[PDB]
C-alpha cells in the first residue's frame, strides 16, 4: 500500500494563515437567510458586503479514523444587533465530532442537538472545546478583533448546512446596551 | 439518547497543563529498553531517574467518530547522546491519523510504518504535524526548554506500545559535537 506521507505546516497564531493551505472566503452576501433582522443584513450587503470569515483548510480523502484540520479567522461585525458567525452546520455523519482550539481574539460556540437544544460555550485563547457527537456547531465573534481558531475533524464527517440554513439555531448572541446577550431565537421554530 | 455535553476547557500554552485533566507522569525508569545507550540509561535512573514526560488527556468512551485530546510536556535531557522522547506507539486500530500542534519549545517527530521506513518533521511553536494512517510516532525533545504540544486522536485508535517497546524506531535523534542528528539506528532490525 501507499503509506501517505506525514508533513508539518506552519500555523501562524496571530493570523491564523495556514501556509500553503488557500483561502475560502465567505462574504456577507454568501449569507443570506442566516440572520435575524434581514433589513440589517441586505443593508450591510449593499453598503459593503463585508468578509464575514475566511477558512484554511487541510483536508484529506474521506476515510474513517483519518483527520482534516482548518483554521478559521472570523471577522468582527454585527448584522443589527446579531455578531458575526459561522453559518455553522452538522455533520453528514452525525457522530463525528470535532475538536476546536482558540487562538486569538473573544468568541464562542453555539452548539445544538437535532432536538433543539442548545449551548453556548466561551472561547478565549487557550480554549479548547469537545464539539461532541450530534451537535452542530457555529462559532460567534462578540469582540472587536479577529475570533481565530483551528479545529480538527473526521475526515469523512462530511456538512450539512442545510439544515440549519433553514431552522436556524434556537440562540443567537447579540449586543444590547454595551452587554452581549445570549437569548431565545424569536425566528426559531 | 443522551447527547453528551459540550464543554470548554481552558489550557496554558505555556505550561501544557490541561484545567482539571489530571498528570500522568513517565520517568526514566519507566523506559527501560528504549534508549541506544542502557547503561547511560541505568546511571540516570540510579542518580536521578528524572520525569522525561507528563501528559494531560481528555479521553470519551472508545466510539467510531469521537475524538481525544492531550497535550504532553517532554522535558528536556539526554540518555547518553540520544535526547528525551515519548515511548512512541501505533495506533491499535492502525489506520487512525492524528494532529498535532506544537505549543512550546523545539522539537519534532519522529514516524515510522509497519515496513520500518522512518521521517522526521520538525516542530516549532505553530507547527501542525499531520500524523497519517499507519504511521507510528514518537516525540522527542531537541532543545534545552519543555516540549509542549497537544494533540488530537481519535477516540478508538488506542495504543500499540509493545512492537516499539521491540524493535524501537529505525532512526534516532542525537547530539554529536554540539550539532542535533537524525542518523541509522544501529540498534534496529
Ligand atoms: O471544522 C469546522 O467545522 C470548521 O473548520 C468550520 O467549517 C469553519 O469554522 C467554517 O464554518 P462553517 O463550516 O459553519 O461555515
Ligand atoms: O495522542 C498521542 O499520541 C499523544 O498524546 C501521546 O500519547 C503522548 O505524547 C505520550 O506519548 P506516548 O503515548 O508515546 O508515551
Ligand atoms: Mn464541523
Ligand atoms: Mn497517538
Amino acid at each position: 500500500m501507499m503509506y501517505k506521507e506525514p508533513f508539518g505546516v506552519k500555523v501562524d497564531f496571530e493570523t491564523g494563515i495556514i501556509e500553503g493551505a488557500k483561502k475560502s472566503v465567505r462574504r456577507l452576501s454568501d449569507m443570506e437567510g442566516y440572520f435575524v433582522d434581514e433589513r440589517a443584513w441586505k443593508e450591510l450587503v449593499e453598503k459593503e458586503d463585508p468578509v464575514v470569515y475566511e477558512v484554511y483548510a487541510v483536508e484529506q480523502e474521506e476515510k474513517e479514523g483519518d483527520l482534516n484540520f482548518a483554521t478559521t479567522v472570523l471577522y468582527p461585525g454585527k448584522v443589527g444587533k446579531e455578531f458575526f458567525f459561522t453559518k455553522g452546520h452538522f455533520h453528514a455523519k452525525l457522530d463525528r465530532a470535532e475538536v476546536y482550539v482558540a487562538l486569538k481574539g473573544k468568541g464562542g460556540m453555539l452548539l445544538q442537538t437535532p432536538e433543539g437544544d442548545a449551548k453556548w460555550i466561551s472561547m478565549e485563547p487557550g480554549t479548547v472545546v469537545y464539539v461532541p457527537p450530534y451537535w452542530a456547531h457555529r462559532t460567534v465573534n462578540i469582540g472587536d478583533e479577529p475570533f481565530i481558531f483551528l479545529a480538527i475533524y473526521p475526515a469523512d464527517a462530511g456538512h450539512d448546512y442545510g439544515t440549519i440554513a433553514e431552522k436556524g439555531f434556537s440562540k443567537i448572541v447579540i449586543e444590547e446596551n454595551g452587554e452581549v446577550k445570549v437569548v431565545d431565537n424569536p425566528r426559531w421554530k
